[PDB]
């Protein structure tokens, strides 16, 4: 039977809603919670009867210090494919806020650690459907609301390049293990750029698919309408042929609409751009916050794009500024509702839940919350003045003028096939102390999203490919096009690689 | 700008997630929130410059006792058509629940009552541009969470059979009209059978359409994945109607597929049904809480369709009560995250959201709490037991349960074209004295719907036809059907009607 509430919870419940309980209310309402929850019984004995996944044993082991030189890695694996297929031979690693049955999970925060999923993600699945063998669960920042690579509980995630300076996030983890070798391709996942930022950082291939393309299910949910899943690899190929076996409707995800359809990333990825034109978005460089050196690395790779054949010229998208603040209103007050006060999966859609991780999540992060990363206590502290006193009035505001930003960037996707722009307007910095001021921690971990996080609230794919070192760290050159037209994108990436010539290893 | 929140509301934040502030703490996250808000101020003037919806200026009137015999109108209007159409020449009640700009709207709560909005819904604009006249507000039940009429804040709706028993609900009103005839149609919205329900009551006919087939966009939700809005009408062929003017995706709806279609439900309306399969299923009579004699009457009903060439068998379908289960969950769970907490459009979902309703209902809610419906407050009580305490793993499970729910019923589909049991398990009650129990209040307002909630949450389209009279008071027949076959539903019930002969009047 489903536990029912006390009544000082029923007070406390009461008291939420501004309802006052008399004497004879406070008496009543017992037994006819109790009745409602009989709703529930039903539910738990069904549940269990028919919808309880099956069991898994699959090993697991948790690296020596030595074995685990960037702290890139939580736990590894060796899990076999089922079925040969165009990934036979290669390792992944898999974001740690991505389940993998019978394998330990955290999402890098101290809210999750100890949970075993007992669901495999559709993407995990596809993975080993094509040849893949699962190398290990890749750590990733503090419920992933971090753009650097230090609110992982378990520790920061040392860049390849400079094991003093920052891997990036919030795939922090699975960028640094694909930039050091020690895997081929990592699952990432993306609310604000962490696909992009950390293989920019690392100086690998990023690919934050058009939302919807890439089935969310088995991830853990930050805000539904941002979520995304994407691979992370050493080259644009190995993208594109990661994005050909993930890709696709799973019929579990409600943010994939019904007309969803897996393109052909690899039979032009290596045609000429001939007659492409490019445009260089404005608003993407000169920012107050940025390293400049970065910017013309970046704008100087863009226009080079003329000597295979491209027209280049810049282009202005005001609304590419204003993006950001949309963005920052959907995840800052959608994050709290939603990854928060919904543990994750949050109400209200149609799909496949996690109920185990919901209940695990919903008692940790209560009896954890002081250990959560400070950025993610920011959503929360503001997200619920967003949601209760502001009463999300400011969260419909900011969705009522997301197509008008979608619109921005397609009106200029009218005149130029792709839009380019710094992924990062910054190399890599050196990690803090852990002795870090909450201000600064909140800056340095925050302040590199501008350029990303507005594609997340639109959903447009977006891709991070590196255009070259400044200073011997890794900067890299996003590439963003229209809705679904991922092939595009990863077309000119890969033509951009052809002409940029080999690019360096940090082992190199 | 933007408001801020104040240290005693951050300490109340901070205390809800678990986190503790220190000294320090308190003194910082103030200016750092108020950071964060900066994005807020800059959505609140791009919207204000941008996405404000212009004003509008209709007249309505507050009718007197005597022009409101049966308490069904809120307030009264003649807004005149933009176009001549299909539906020129009648008039339409519309559902409190939905908004119709420049005219106010409580939603049958006086935590609501006193807000304008400034936006026509979609099916507003569809049924105005097809020819008819917006003739007024219907009073619904509080926030609609009753299957009863008597939740209303301004009292209850009468019954034009019998202004002693009920209208039903939660689209009491707009059935009264519908049956009394002030007005030719109505639009009814239903979560757990609010158009059903009322509809059988009176003696009219209900259609909750296919889920996502007619556009939500401006009626206050209660749970999105329930959330129907549909006609209320005297005949088929009127429902028929109203559907081909409403249906259809409007790019506002969250709730609809991109496959979404409207259909033909004219052309076949009156075509032979010579050789269709009808089910009838067993689970939907005879339960614990019924009259006989209202499932007989309609159990003889179903069995006379033999009489035009329909094959006529009866089958089981348990699932059928487990659905009732999953709804309740759902609904309880769901309605109080997103009705409640997210006022009434929560959030974490694409479309037009209504930020001044949010706003006005999230003041005004917190203010009269105890004014709410004994129905609203327990699921206001449990549903927060659900999302915290129990970490929304009921409604998780729910959730991966109603897949099953919905193969259950296309199974029976399969073997037949559509399944048919009784509205209601009987006729309208006396109206109870402002004296109620609290517990009868409930049961009386929560025990009928036990048949028509469990398609709210599979979403299959269900037609409540008038099936006769038991004690002088009308029962209903209703025939559920295939997603998005709401043309073979329609046509079963117009070839009913022809069968059955001319339904009478509360007049006659
Ligand atoms: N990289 C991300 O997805 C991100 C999300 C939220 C805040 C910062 C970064
Ligand atoms: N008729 C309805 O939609 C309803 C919803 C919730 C509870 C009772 C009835």
């Amino acid at each position: 039977a489903t536990i029912r509430p006390d009544d000082k919870a029923i007070d406390a419940a009461a008291r939420h809603y501004g309802i006052t309980l008399d004497k004879t209310a406070r008496l009543e309402w017992p037994a006819l919670i109790d009745g409602a929850l009989g709703s529930y019984d039903v539910v738990d004995q069904l549940y269990a009867d028919e919808a309880t996944p099956p069991t898994t044993s699959r090993e697991h082991a948790v690296p020596s210090a030595s074995e685990n030189p960037l702290s890139a890695w939580y736990v590894t694996t060796s899990i076999p494919p089922t079925s040969d297929g165009v990934l036979t031979g290669r390792r992944v690693a898999i974001k740690d806020n991505v389940t993998v049955a019978g394998v330990p999970m955290m999402n890098g925060s101290r809210t999750v650690e100890g949970f075993t999923p007992s669901r495999d993600a559709t993407v995990v699945t596809r993975l080993l459907a094509a040849g893949a063998t699962v190398a290990g669960k890749a750590v990733c920042e503090d419920l992933c609301f971090s753009g650097s690579s230090f609110t992982p509980a378990s520790g920061p995630v040392r860049n390849p390049w400079d094991r003093q300076r920052e891997a990036g996030g919030s795939s922090g983890g699975s960028a640094a293990l694909v930039a050091n070798g020690d895997v081929d391709f990592a699952i990432g996942g993306d609310q604000g750029g962490a696909i992009r930022i950390p293989a920019a950082f690392c100086g690998v291939v990023g690919h934050k698919p058009t939302f919807g393309l890439v089935p969310y299910t088995g991830a853990f949910p930050i805000e539904r309408t941002i979520d995304h899943l994407g691979p992370i690899t050493r080259t644009v190929h190995d993208a594109a042929l990661m994005l050909s076996v993930i890709a696709g409707r799973d019929g579990n995800d409600p943010r994939q609409a019904d007309s969803v359809e897996a393109g052909d990333y690899l039979s032009t990825l290596d045609s000429d751009v001939d007659g492409l034109r490019i445009g260089i978005v404005r608003e993407g460089f000169g920012h107050a916050v940025s390293q400049p050196e970065v910017d013309d690395a970046v704008r100087a790779a863009a226009h080079s794009l003329t000597e295979i054949g491209c027209t280049v010229e810049e282009v202005n998208i005001p609304w590419h500024l204003h993006a950001f603040h949309i963005w920052n209103v959907i995840a800052t007050d959608g994050g709290a509702y939603q990854m928060l006060d919904g543990n994750g999966y949050g109400m209200n859609a149609e799909g496949l839940y996690d109920p185990e991780l919901m209940a695990h999540f919903a008692s940790r992060r209560i009896q954890h919350a002081d250990a959560l990363s400070e950025t993610v206590k920011l959503v929360a502290l503001t997200g619920h003045h967003g949601i209760t006193t502001l009463g999300g009035a400011s969260y419909g505001k900011a969705r009522n003028l997301v197509p008008l930003a979608r619109a921005a960037y397609d009106t200029a996707l009218r005149q130029f096939d792709v839009l380019v722009m710094p992924t990062l307007p910054y190399v890599a910095s050196e990690l803090p102390a852990k002795d870090v001021d909450r201000a600064t921690f909140i800056t340095k971990a925050l302040g590199m999203i501008a350029n990303t996080a507005p594609f997340d609230v639109t959903g447009h794919p977006s891709l991070s490919v590196p255009a070259g070192l400044v200073n011997g760290l890794p900067v890299g050159m996003m590439i963003t096009g229209r809705h679904f037209d991922d092939a595009t994108v990863l077309r000119v990436g890969r033509a951009f690689e052809k002409l940029r010539g080999a690019f360096p290893t940090p082992a190199e």
